[PDB]
């Protein structure tokens, strides 16, 4: 059977969410939850996925309604794929609205186009905030899926499912909803372990209390409410979480290394010029915040340059004197007085 040129990451993303969701819903499809979750995080972290999702759906939607829109979308995708890495989700959202519901006369003869381009509109809205934002949105949905079902069981002294079923009688929609929620609660043991694994993966929230922290804050606070014996351990673990220039200087270091001076090719050997690195030593910023990793993991000359920058900025009130770099075993030996 034939396949799309770029649809392999899209085909593996869709199944991994489905496999985890089945455990949350209460479906019999059991699997090695650890391996699939690792695979799920890996696919959400690759930037090919937004393009892969678009390419899989758009291939069948090429010869759909007015091609004028279909062709302009393709040009933006192809340019952004090779040139750059981030998906043009924000640009693609703008062009869909401008043609579908907006261009009522030419583009949409009758109000039909909104339904046709709906999967595309769902894709550029999911990535509108960004790639890692998509990674955080889905994690939140899994946590929320767990809480939505479990909250009623942790509800106002109702420990009985049959009493809860007779309580569910209030809603007409509950006709099919009743059995679904009960099915999910029966397989809570597997559900708890999935959430625990999801919480363990996002446990290094200690440094990133901002971006991933605030994003997980609402779903986490609802989980802490689940005092019930079954969810008691997960509530404790959840609570643990709630309790919880670089480039600019690199260029200056490298510009002192090799001074262009048109006419000669080999300026690599030439020592770093004082005036070149004078800009940094006379600055006001806490230069020393980043510097600590530049005498590190760089060219032994760039490591030398970083050492010099440090001396001329750390002992400023002191007088300027001769600098000597020696090479023995370890490329480090600097000398000043």
């Amino acid at each position: 059977s034939p396949v799309v040129v770029g649809s392999k990451p899209a085909q593996r993303f869709a199944v991994l969410y489905g496999t985890m969701c089945d455990i949350l819903n209460g479906y019999d499809n059991q699997v090695v939850m650890q391996q699939k979750l690792k695979e799920f995080i890996e696919v959400l972290r690759d930037p090919k996925l937004p393009y892969s999702e678009f390419s899989a759906q758009f291939s069948a939607l090429h010869a759909r309604m007015p091609h004028k829109l279909d062709a302009q979308l393709t040009q933006v995708l192809e340019r952004a794929q090779n040139r750059g890495a981030e998906f043009p989700a924000r640009q693609l959202l703008k062009v869909f609205n401008k043609f579908l519901d907006d261009n009522v006369p030419n583009k949409t003869d009758q109000d039909l186009l909104k339904s046709t381009l709906e999967p595309l509109t769902s894709v550029l809205n999911l990535y509108l905030d960004g790639q890692k934002a998509r990674e955080l949105n889905l994690i939140a949905d899994l946590l929320s899926m767990y809480a939505d079902v479990e909250c009623q069981f942790s509800g106002r002294r109702l420990q009985d499912e049959e009493a809860i079923l007779k309580l569910r009688d209030q809603y007409k929609d509950n006709i099919q909803k009743v059995v679904n929620t009960v099915l999910s609660h029966k397989n809570v043991m597997s559900k708890n372990s999935l959430v625990l694994a999801l919480l363990d993966e996002y446990r290094p929230n200690k440094p990133n209390v901002g971006n991933v922290g605030k994003h997980l804050r609402p779903v986490l606070r609802r989980l802490t409410e689940l005092e019930s014996r079954q969810s008691a351990k997960v509530s404790l673990k959840a609570r643990e979480v709630l309790i919880l220039r670089t480039a600019q200087m690199e260029h200056i270091l490298r510009s002192s290394v090799v001074q262009s001076r048109y006419g000669e090719t080999g300026w690599s050997h030439r020592r770093p010029d004082r005036e070149v690195l004078k800009e940094v030593v006379d600055s006001k910023y806490t230069v020393f915040d980043v510097l600590t990793l530049f005498f590190a993991h760089e060219d032994p000359y760039v490591a030398l340059a970083a050492l010099e920058v440090y001396v001329r900025r750390a002992y400023r009130a002191y007088n300027l004197r001769e600098v000597r770099y020696h090479d023995e075993e370890r490329p480090y030996f600097i000398d000043w007085d």
